């Protein structure tokens, strides 16, 4: 089998990308964010607490008439961005572009944090790491991917992000007009449940690349790209007027900057993320200044390749035995 969504852009910057998900029966279809770096499939529901739905769409479990709570089953989960939400667990089918699983754990949100409730285009999670950090209890779940893997023609999905575009995610085959010359696959550790691989370095613009392992994980969750603090540096050295702010969290520069190209290797291949990915416009309403869409990964403890930086290519998430990531230009 095989399955094909179109992904689309929450709001004009790529802040997030939703696709839609057709869970139980009658199909209810919401919109969730595939997210390679968490392992949960979660959804604003009917039992999520009133005054912490805004506009999401919810799933209704009691409507369902293949939804079954699995029994003593709890979630709860924490982000890196500081949000969260838990809540209890039943099994239904849910179908993502035509690929169906049977039995999958949908995680109902009883509680949500602050920045979900304030974000009316995301109606959950479907987490896309690795089944080892799934947060369910006593009983851990699988992921869409680890069900379907046996059914696909090959165990394989794939992000083709948009810059200020949609794009797509496929299920089980690679779309070989999807992108240009070869694609490079790479070594992934599972060791933290992350897609966690590492660059062989980057360069600036039209700068020479600079050979240095860079250790991260592909996160299509992930808005922007994270990368040690010398990287960083070097990188907004190259942009008239940037500056690191305190106050506003990163780097930011002038809204009509000309920002350069950044390149990272996959081993001795390039994928060039172009300036204009980086630009993540103004700090606050009318302000002439930007956020940059490069920022440094200190304090987080991992970098993160980012949708700055997969949007720039063709992925491909291989789940065979021995897990490998492979990268195309497009
Ligand atoms: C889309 C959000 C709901 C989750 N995010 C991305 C997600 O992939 C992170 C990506 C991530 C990964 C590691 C550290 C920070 C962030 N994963 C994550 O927090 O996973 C959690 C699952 O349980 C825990 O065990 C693994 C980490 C925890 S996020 O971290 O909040 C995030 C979102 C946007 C940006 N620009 C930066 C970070
Ligand atoms: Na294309």
């Amino acid at each position: 089998s095989t399955g094909s969504a179109t992904t689309t852009p929450i709001d004009s910057l790529d802040d997030a990308y939703i696709t839609p998900v057709q869970i139980g029966t009658p199909a209810q279809t919401l919109n969730l964010d595939f997210d390679t770096g968490s392992s949960d499939l979660w959804v604003f529901s009917s039992e999520t607490t009133a005054s912490e739905v805004d506009g999401q769409t919810i799933y209704t479990p009691s409507k369902s008439t293949t939804a079954k709570l699995l029994s003593g089953a709890t979630w709860s989960i924490s982000y890196g961005d500081g949000s969260s939400s838990s809540g209890d667990v039943y099994t239904d089918t849910v179908s993502v572009g035509g690929l169906t699983v049977t039995g999958q754990a949908v995680e109902s949100a009883k509680k949500v944090s602050s920045s979900f409730t304030e974000d009316s285009t995301i109606d959950g999670l479907l987490g896309l790491a690795f089944s080892t950090l799934n947060t369910v209890s006593p009983t851990q779940q699988k992921t869409f991917f680890d069900n379907a893997k046996a059914s696909l023609d090959s165990p394989v999905f794939t992000a083709d992000l948009g810059y200020h575009a949609p794009g797509t995610y496929n299920f089980g085959f690679i779309d070989t007009t999807a992108y240009t010359g070869s694609i490079t696959y790479t070594a992934v550790s599972t060791k933290q449940g992350f897609w966690e691989w590492t660059s062989t370095g980057y360069a600036v613009g039209s700068g020479t690349f600079k050979s240095t392992s860079i250790d991260g994980i592909a996160d299509t969750g992930t808005t922007l790209l994270y990368l040690p603090a010398t990287v960083v540096s070097a990188y907004w050295a190259q942009v008239s007027g940037a500056k690191s702010s305190s106050s506003v969290g990163g780097y930011v520069f002038p809204c009509s900057a000309t920002l350069p190209s950044f390149t990272f290797g996959v081993g001795s291949a390039r994928i060039v993320i172009p300036g204009d990915y980086i630009d993540f416009g103004p700090i606050s309403t009318g302000s002439s200044s930007c956020f940059g869409g490069i920022q440094s990964s200190a304090g987080i403890g991992i970098n993160i390749f980012g949708d700055v930086a997969l949007k720039a290519a063709f992925v491909v998430f291989n789940g065979a035995t021995t897990p490998t990531l492979g990268f195309a230009s497009k």
